[PDB]
């Protein structure tokens, strides 16, 4: 029962520190490419986020081998992920693209030194100032997502004499058009494409969709590719045309529960259920039905850096609260334990019901032998993590204390950016731990400096 | 049913121009103070929230008018609710005090204007430097939380030889062991109140709770109110003390759909169900069963800024999609609106399924009869408004275009620190509405060089 989750969260736990390719232990401490957090967490304040470059690396060589059977493959990092810059650089320096979501995106991938020919431009809002700058600077690719935005695209590229490269987003029915927001209709894609052709300034240069995030199985992928590979056949052939590539989004998923012997990744999908190699035969099976000298653009975010980075805080308090019953008997206690970072932190956690591994970094080799609720610091009575390991109840050493370090695990994917500084807590420093063991800031605390700095006040 | 709701919206809608104390119109546009909404997003780009300083004076006084029955009432707006500096600088204009719920935030209360004796500081996590900065700051009160935090506040009392002013949290059992991270347990305040009584440098004035955040029943309150009075009573028995005061919370709602004839606050609590008068009679009336004479502390949030913003939006895509059958025949049609503001601008839309009303501020007299879909421009399929007038659509005219300006009413409470740069989309300006009805930016959108500095690298040659 009880009894059996603890002894499986315990293997889980053994498994961390004996087998894990990212995890050591040291000194009774959780160690991180040869780093000991309990230490790396004295040096640098509570919380922070800490990334590990060799992880990144083997994320992408994961990647990249998959795609072994099609040689003309290009992968573009999805930088909404996570772009801090020293982030960005370490995936540059792997040798991959970028995608990027936002003007601004495009800007920081250019100046972190990716080319234009290495970066493409999604998006289902891009007003005329993004456009420009995306087609003044030679992106690879700028997706179509809508017909009024090709009108802007038209009129942009003739005003600049600069041809813009595009794609154009499809969304296969596998509601789409009530729930799916992004893409055109298949129905639409020969008359826009057509249109492209005509344009003296916009180069077509073949079919997108993207499926979806942390998808447990292989199907969609394969239905949708097929949908896309069918219409691109038939658009060569209508069109009298050869594509240069097709573009099949990301979505490939990343475990955030290991032990899949008791998982259902359709029920739950914290169970990563396939694995890059799964997601690339599906596609490759695909594609290679039409061309095999086609270019395949994949556009994974998640699967390069979510397992590539832990969530450092401090145990900061402590309670115990006990529900009485009419004599005054104790009926149970529970114990909390108080981090300093809660949801504006890790949002996910809150937000969309994300598990992440919770362990005492400073006691990693101490049995988890004791039920604890794990808060957050934020004035809100809902700032606590109810993804625990049953129910809203997790599991660290009953020697805990004030001062040790949690980690969370797999802490990499979605968890800086969308940081907040509600209450006025700061967003987090981050640290990156790089390919030769060591670390260093890449991103420091917001300072008090910056609470206000962004106000227009007298004081 | 489809078309009474359509006809009870512009109902709705005509409301807002014609009876409501904080908007008109002018040339068919929404107005807020008399500023012409439309006109205003095109000084300033878009997305951005205008706040209103005659709306907040109004609220400030909605509660302290509530109060008019207990002359020894303070009241301390909870920052967390919006602690951009022009809004706490008009929040202490107005006369009331400040509640802080970090360091930075008892920092930039006492660098806007409120006096120590002005400033609550409450927190679950109050770490040694946190406590430091609010004792020898003089803060009014220090909330105590935990028996571990007051041993901290008893040592650095101690080492500064200032005396710290606290009142113990109680968590009232109205499961609470299991589900209230915050207070301490009822049958742990003697003892710990006992414990205070002894140290040198720490005083204790009261008890303290708070219910919790859109609160649609006197009920609560009241109940909650007399766990806590009752233990203030008994312990000035025991221990032979008179406290200073209760601090009894915040939590008084503010309306996020206005036609109560057609809602249930109890079924959804986007409609009040209560008004700070009915707040105020239930503190009051349990308070006064005890003391008459004890200062009563309130700590509302919400209501002090709720009503007194509006997100501004731009429509900036638009694209209709279909869904066929199997043999190309059309089931529907979808009529997507795009506005460039997300989930990453408006958190609690998405993360708290919060409804806020919806209009066309650029055709605010004209009918809104066509049903649409409302997305934001975040890279993610789940960025757009389920919050819907009918499930997930919303109603806006017929002929809005790509150019029009959207409202987000009632924008006011935990809408500018909830921001993020997901997608590395900025977090927004703000803009003030001031008592002469003169606009003034007082917050900056994040440029982009403000959202590069916080990163350490080497700039790429
Ligand atoms: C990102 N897609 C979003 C991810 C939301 C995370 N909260 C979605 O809703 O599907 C995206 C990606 C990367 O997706 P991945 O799941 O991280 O691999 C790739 N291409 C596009 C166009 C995209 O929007
Ligand atoms: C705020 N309490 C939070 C509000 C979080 C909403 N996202 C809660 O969950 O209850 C608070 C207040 C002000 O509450 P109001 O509802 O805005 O009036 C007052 N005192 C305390 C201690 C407090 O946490
Ligand atoms: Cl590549
Ligand atoms: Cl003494
Ligand atoms: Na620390
Ligand atoms: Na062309
Ligand atoms: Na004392």
């Amino acid at each position: 029962m009880t009894d059996s989750i603890m002894q499986n969260y315990n293997q889980l736990r053994e498994q961390v520190i004996n087998g894990d390719r990212r995890f050591q232990h040291k000194d009774g401490h959780l160690c991180f490419e040869g780093v000991d957090l309990d230490a790396l967490a004295r040096q640098y304040p509570t919380p922070f986020y800490v990334f590990s470059e060799p992880e990144i690396i083997r994320n992408i060589h994961e990647i990249q081998q998959a795609f072994a059977a099609h040689k003309n493959t290009k992968t573009f990092f999805a930088s909404k992920t996570c772009s801090v810059m020293g982030v960005l650089k370490a995936i540059r320096d792997a040798g991959i693209c970028a995608e990027a979501n936002s003007q601004y995106e495009v800007r920081k991938c250019l100046e972190i030194g990716f080319r234009g020919d290495q970066i493409v431009f999604n998006g289902v809002v891009k007003k005329p100032a993004d456009l420009e700058y995306a087609i003044a600077n030679d992106l690879y690719l700028i997706n179509v997502d809508s017909l009024y935005e090709l009108e802007h695209i038209d009129a942009i590229s003739r005003k600049l004499k600069k041809v813009a490269n595009v794609c154009v987003r499809v969304e296969p029915n596998v509601v789409t058009a009530f729930h799916a927001k992004s893409g055109l209709d298949l129905e639409q894609a020969e008359e826009t494409c057509r249109r492209i052709l005509a344009m003296p300034y916009v180069h077509l240069r073949g079919l997108h969709m993207h499926v979806g995030d942390q998808v447990p199985e292989s199907e969609p992928f394969a239905k949708a590719t097929k949908v896309l590979v069918d219409e691109s056949r038939r658009l060569e052939e209508v069109l009298g045309i050869k594509f240069d590539l097709i573009n099949v989004g990301g979505g490939i998923p990343v475990p955030y529960k290991y032990d899949d012997e008791n998982g259902d990744p359709l029920k739950d999908n914290m169970y990563a259920g396939i694995t890059a190699q799964d997601f690339a035969d599906a596609v490759i099976r695909e594609v290679h039905k039409w061309r095999t000298d086609v270019e395949i653009c994949i556009e994974p975010g998640r699967k390069v850096t979510g397992s590539a980075a832990v969530l450092l805080t401090e145990v900061s308090c402590e309670k115990r609260k006990t529900n009485y019953d009419l004599n005054g008997n104790v009926e149970c206690h529970v114990e909390w334990k108080f981090v300093d970072a809660g949801y504006s932190v890790l949002s996910d956690s809150q937000h969309f019901d994300w598990f992440f591994y919770v362990y005492n970094a400073s006691r990693m080799t101490a049995a988890h032998d004791a039920w604890i609720k794990l808060a957050g610091p934020l004035c809100d009575g809902g700032d606590y993590f109810h993804m625990g390991v049953k129910g809203e109840e997790f599991l660290l050493p009953k020697e805990t204390h004030v001062g040790d370090i949690v980690a969370f695990l797999d802490a990499g994917a979605y968890t800086i950016e969308s940081q907040t500084v509600f209450n006025n807590r700061p967003r987090t420093g981050v640290v990156m731990i790089d390919k030769n063991g060591d670390t260093r800031l890449i991103r420091r605390e917001d300072s008090y400096e910056d609470m206000v700095k962004y106000d227009i006040y007298l004081a």
